[PDB]
């Protein structure tokens, strides 16, 4: 059951399969599981959808793991779908979410990445795609979206970690999620999550302009940013993805808040350097805590 599920370790992409199905089965009123597409290699793309109820009610979207090596976020999505069925009717904040809107959780975002990460290669980031003109394989599937696809602050390159694709939305992952997106009509919060660095983000990447919501989205990220640390003392830093990090074009949250999707945020989870992507499993737990209080005040904000 999703109660014995060790949420402290890391599990393979089946594991995480089969949590999805035990957690609709145990909480069938609450949560379902959409089958958004198929990978590259044909492998199922799934998001979890939680609501009570209503038609296409404004929704939060939240994806994690397009990079597959990011293996926190993915271990992140499984716990923040567990706690969602726990506080569900315990905590009045996220109850009075539910009651009015839909989550949309994809916890895989990157399947084959995430299944070369256990088979292959621990330290891959791409999806899986063959690019036919090289030996080279994948996309960074978080700089193949239609926002400033192609232009700086990504690579042409097709071996390079930062390889945008061939053209916007080639990879079926992003697609897959822009199409879902497009068709709901209805998504008011748009969050991805990544690792690492302690970020919290907001438009834009791709370009200096300045969003024209950008008080809203710098003091909302300011509020959950203070949350999250509140926990343990884990320190973010927060501003535009440009102005924070580095330029970096076709991310998803560009794209998303391009489509008219005000509460657009990137989060870069832990650490800052230290273990990188190979965070260690004894920070799994902390981690999802932390960043749950984070992901929940952009939801307050969103209301
Ligand atoms: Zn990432």
């Amino acid at each position: 059951s999703t109660n014995t599920f060790n949420y402290a370790t890391y599990h393979t992409l089946d594991e995480i399969y089969d949590f999805m199905d035990l957690l609709v089965a145990e909480h069938p009123q609450l949560v379902s599981k959409l089958q958004i597409g198929r990978s590259y290699e044909g492998r199922p793309i799934y998001v979890l959808k939680f609501s009570t109820g209503g038609s296409n009610r404004p929704a939060i979207w939240i994806d994690l793991g397009i990079h597959s090596r990011e293996w926190i976020t993915q271990a992140t999505g499984v716990w923040f779908a567990k706690k969602f069925t726990e506080d569900y009717g315990q905590d009045p904040s996220f109850t009075a979410i539910l009651d009015s809107m839909d989550i949309f959780l994809e916890i895989v975002t990157n399947p084959d990445g995430f299944a070369f990460t256990h088979s292959q290669n621990r330290l891959w980031r791409k999806t899986r795609s063959v690019t036919s003109s090289s030996l080279c394989v994948g996309v960074d599937a978080n700089r193949n979206w239609d926002a400033g696809f192609g232009k700086a602050g990504a690579s042409s390159s097709p071996c390079s970690e930062t390889y945008h694709g061939k053209y916007a939305n080639s990879e079926v992952e992003v697609k897959s999620i822009v199409d879902f997106v497009k068709d709901h009509g209805n998504f008011k919060a748009f969050l991805s999550i990544h690792s690492y660095s302690q970020l919290l983000l907001y438009p834009y990447g791709y370009t200096t302009q300045s969003i024209p919501d950008k008080t809203e989205l710098n003091q909302v990220a300011k509020s959950a940013v203070a949350a999250l640390k509140s926990l343990y003392g884990t320190s973010y830093k927060y501003g535009s993805i440009i102005t924070t990090i580095y330029q970096a074009s076709g991310g998803s949250i560009d794209w998303s808040y391009n489509q008219g999707i005000k509460y657009s945020f990137t989060f870069e989870l832990r650490d800052t350097g230290r273990y990188g992507f190979l965070l260690p499993a004894s920070q799994i737990i902390p981690t999802a805590q932390e960043t749950w209080l984070g992901v929940l005040t952009i939801m307050e904000h969103t209301v």
